[PDB]
């Protein structure tokens, strides 16, 4: 049972801007996703101070980067706090509406796409390099879901039938045909070193 949803017009507008604007420095997507993973790892660590039981779904706090040339995917995996169905359908968009407006205001005033993370919507920078994004996520006290969107104004949510994760989020980037450089070990290493070098969690780059 797959549910189909329309993005708020403001989010659809943001995604179109990311897809349509000529902007050569696409590699910033990876910093934005790693930063989101780090923040989600922080969140579950903090929650666990008052309530140790929230690590019952996994004590290890880390990030994996998994390239796959057969599937033409780059997956960013974390064991952070995860997202609920209510998040995927309602709450993320509610919060992202404000950040999107500020970001577009800043772009008018002369900012560039590389500062998107200051507005809380760096996730959508995935669409610089991906034709489709699939998000697998599991939050304590909710089920594992698959969110998916190829932009175009809509997204889908299903209960995920795949391998159970425990707790956390997988962002699966289905890369555009001309963006397969982000599957190459040397390129990913370069980018993580340049932009994500002080992240306070292990980042494991899987080999093909
Ligand atoms: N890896 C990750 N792990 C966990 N979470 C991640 C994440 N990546 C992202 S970004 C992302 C990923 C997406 C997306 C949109 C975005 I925008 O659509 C499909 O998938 N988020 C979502 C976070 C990013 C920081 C701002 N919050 C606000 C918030 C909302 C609701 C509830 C709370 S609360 O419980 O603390 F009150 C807070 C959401």
């Amino acid at each position: 049972e797959v549910e189909t949803f329309a993005f708020q017009a403001e989010i659809a507008q943001l995604m179109s801007l990311i897809i349509n604007t000529f902007y050569s420095n696409k590699e910033i997507f990876l910093r934005e996703l790693i930063s989101n993973s780090s923040d989600a790892l922080d969140r579950i660590r903090y929650e666990s101070l008052t309530d140790p039981s929230k690590l019952d779904s996994g004590k290890e706090l880390h990030i994996n980067l998994i390239p796959n040339k057969q599937d033409r995917t780059l997956t960013i995996v974390d064991t952070g706090i995860g997202m609920t169905k209510a998040d995927l359908i309602n709450n993320l968009g509610t919060i992202a509406k404000s950040g999107t407006k500020a970001f577009m205001e800043a772009l008018q005033a002369g900012a560039d796409i590389s500062m998107i993370g200051q507005f809380g919507v760096g996730f959508y920078s995935a669409y610089l390099v991906a034709e489709k994004v699939t998000v697998i996520t599991k939050h304590n006290d909710d089920e594992q879901y698959a969110w998916e969107s190829s932009a175009g104004g809509s997204f889908t949510v299903r209960t995920d039938t795949g391998e159970p994760m425990g707790r956390g989020t997988k962002v699966i980037l289905h890369l555009k045909e001309d963006q397969t450089e982000y599957l190459e070990e040397r390129r990913i290493k370069e980018i993580v070193k340049k932009h994500s070098q002080f992240i306070g969690y292990p980042i494991t780059l899987f080999v093909e």
